[PDB]
């Protein structure tokens, strides 16, 4: 199954669009298209988080339900705008990135995907297309509405489609000790389960979802600012933090 | 209890006629939330100039890479038009939500042979107004194709079985011949025999799809550029062309 999932962070695409960044990921992906299939998932940044926390989407369909539904739709549109920005950046570089609305195929419960539709994603990957999903608002079976993050989408896609690897693009070089902003913090080039539990005792949700994904595919945590990193993660070279498939 | 409203391409656009969209929004607001509504708006002056250029109807033939690029660009333009329509609906207080047609529907022979409607069902249950659009689509036979709103509403009528399906067109309804031709008379009560005659001698596609929708729901053909025409069509009053449910 020649397929790799790539999670674009929210801080590597915005804070304002980072066009040169997305150009770099597109240039790096063009090295393997179309022999290797690729799925991308991008989060919020100056688009999704403002409207998501302004209308209290995570609160659910409680209180003023009409305003909550209106803000639900508004946040969906605001995320579609940034998705269009990314799609145009990918199309200018010759990559046939196709937008797939996350809220149109996924249903939520306990901030997790309990219902999904993936035949369209398979048909896109088969026809040498590159699907682009996003952390979105979503319908939740428990609290009416919720915020479906990109990590949960990646987890569901890893459990179902079973990619060869999942590569997270973060602002730091990878999984560090304590906090990367500290003066002393060594990069974990080889991350395992016990280390993940150690850091979880004290990100956080990302490491939980990574522990879940490692059951199906390898996981990479690489710095998205460096262009050559992604390729090194696709070819399997030593870069950033690597969590091998569980045995 | 559910009403499927199809918005014609020559109605909403051809360029964007925002005033008539506000008019339609008020018309539906006169009934929300006593009834559930599914909107389907055509291509208009957004998806037509792209699909007619890139020849998406020809399929994945010739320059397949350029065809994929045009696929994605057409989807993005349709998303832009859908964003305009949904913002217009949101300003009127109605909670309209975007549903990408290419994310849940698969095509073969210009017809939906695979669909996903659970998210649509949950949206209708939570008092939302799902808005779909004539969109690019993955065709199982020719790779890529153009899924029109008529096929969308046909599949949705076969599946969800709404109470009635109202087509907003540039004309007052179905005429015994071309409305451009003089002495044109508007058919008040439409039946299968007149449809057979009009087909045996665009509009023909809409008649073909209405013949299939009539087995599940009552069809209306009214002028979209006239406000009250919608309400009279929802209240079952005499307006435009009326196609009773088959028996
Ligand atoms: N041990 C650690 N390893 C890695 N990052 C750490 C660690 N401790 C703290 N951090 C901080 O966690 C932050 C990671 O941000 P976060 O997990 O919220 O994701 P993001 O960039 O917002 O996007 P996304 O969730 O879409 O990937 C960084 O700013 C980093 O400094
Ligand atoms: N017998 C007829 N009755 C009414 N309109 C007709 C007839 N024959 C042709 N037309 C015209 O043909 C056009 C077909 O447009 P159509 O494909 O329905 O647009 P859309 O795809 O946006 O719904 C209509 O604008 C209509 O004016
Ligand atoms: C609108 C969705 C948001 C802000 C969450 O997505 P994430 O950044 O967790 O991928
Ligand atoms: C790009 C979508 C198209 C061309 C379909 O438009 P409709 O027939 O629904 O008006």
């Amino acid at each position: 199954s020649h397929m790799i999932i790539i999670k674009l962070g929210g801080s590597v695409i915005s804070d304002s669009f980072h066009r040169h960044i997305v150009e770099q990921i597109a240039e790096e992906i063009a090295q393997f298209y179309p022999d290797e299939s690729f799925i991308l998932v991008h989060g919020g940044g100056s688009f999704g988080h403002p409207n998501a926390r302004e209308y209290k989407i995570t609160e659910g369909l409680v209180g003023d339900v009409d305003r909550k539904r209106i803000g639900f739709s508004k946040t969906h549109q605001a995320m579609l705008k940034l998705n269009d920005l990314i799609i145009q950046t990918f199309l200018e570089k010759g990559l046939p990135a196709y937008s797939v609305s996350s809220s149109s195929i996924f249903l939520l419960e306990n901030k997790e995907v309990v219902y999904g539709e993936l035949e369209i994603l398979r048909k896109l990957l088969e026809l040498k297309f590159i699907p682009v999903l996003f952390g979105d608002t979503a319908i939740a079976l428990d609290k009416g509405i919720d915020i479906l993050s990109g990590d949960q989408i990646v987890s569901y896609l890893a459990k179902m489609l079973k990619p060869s690897k999942v590569i997270f693009l973060m602002d730091v070089d990878g999984i560090y000790d304590r906090n990367p902003k500290e003066r002393d913090a060594k990069l974990i080039e080889e991350l395992n389960v016990e280390e993940i539990r150690h850091l979880l005792e004290s990100i956080g949700n990302k490491l939980r979802e990574a522990l879940k994904i490692a059951k199906h595919s390898e996981v990479y945590f690489i710095n998205g600012k460096v262009k050559e990193n992604l390729g090194k993660a696709i070819r399997g070279e030593k870069v950033g933090t690597r969590l091998r498939k569980l045995e």
